[PDB]
């Protein structure tokens, strides 16, 4: 049937926005992983497709049953952006504002995309100071306040500084509760899943900008990363100098 163009935001999950439409569109990568935005949306359906047809290019659109995943550029610039969203199927669908997060595009420039679709869209709904803190510091402030702290286990640096200092400590990946409430993960996994495993575990964290160094981001893309957080985060930069950048970005 002929679809009825529109942007409305709901103040509804996903289950209790499925009354619209059961089309969920989905935002993916060049590998067809999913951006964190769409990762929560895909819940008991097989999503084997997504990764089967990798490599794509940026417009390239894969579907299967109520799912329709679209491959978006990083902010490289607007036009781009517009030019991928337009080779998705006319629909109602269910989504998220396009090119948030790691990919660099407010929530202004996403209206915009997809105002110039002729799809109905339904978009799903959705801090603390920025420091300067050197590893010490962040490591008795998570200890006094109980915030989970992300530590890379590939940065020999810090893991000894957390060996000394714990004595008796089994550093793994994943959670250790052990004087401190830690999540270490290795660079050999995406941002992008690290960021979800965060927002699954909904704890407050002290972090240092994830992805910067360890997954070759520069402080700017860390930052844009960084949006992706659904849980609140002391943030905590190189230098005093970075904080000013930071939170410029």
């Amino acid at each position: 049937a002929k679809i009825k163009a529109c942007v409305e935001e709901v103040t509804t999950t996903l289950e209790e926005t499925k009354f619209l439409t059961e089309n969920l569109l989905l935002y993916i990568d060049i590998n067809g992983n999913l951006h964190p935005d769409s990762a929560t949306l895909v819940s008991d359906i097989d999503i084997t497709f997504l990764k089967k047809d990798a490599p794509y290019i940026v417009g390239d659109v894969v579907q299967e049953g109520v799912l329709t995943a679209v491959v978006i550029p990083t902010k490289g610039t607007t036009e781009m952006l517009a030019k991928a969203l337009r080779k998705v199927p006319t629909d109602n669908y269910i989504t998220t504002y396009p090119g948030q997060g790691c990919n660099g595009y407010t929530v202004e420039e996403a209206k915009t995309v997809l105002k110039k679709c002729k799809s109905a869209f339904y978009i799903l709904p959705s801090i603390l100071g920025t420091v300067s803190w050197n590893l010490r510091e962040m490591l008795a402030h998570a200890e006094e306040t109980r915030k989970l702290m992300p530590v890379c286990v590939e940065t020999k640096a810090i893991v000894s500084t957390i060996q000394r200092k714990y004595k008796g400590i089994k550093i793994q990946e994943g959670v250790v509760d052990y004087g401190a409430r830690f999540y270490f993960y290795t660079s050999k996994t995406t941002v992008a899943s690290l960021i979800n495993t965060l927002n699954d575990l909904n704890e407050t964290l002290v972090t240092m900008p994830l992805g910067y160094v360890t997954h070759g981001l520069n402080l700017e893309e860390a930052a844009r990363c960084m949006r992706s957080l659904k849980v609140p985060a002391t943030v905590s930069v190189s230098s005093p100098d970075a904080v000013t950048a930071y939170n410029g970005y």
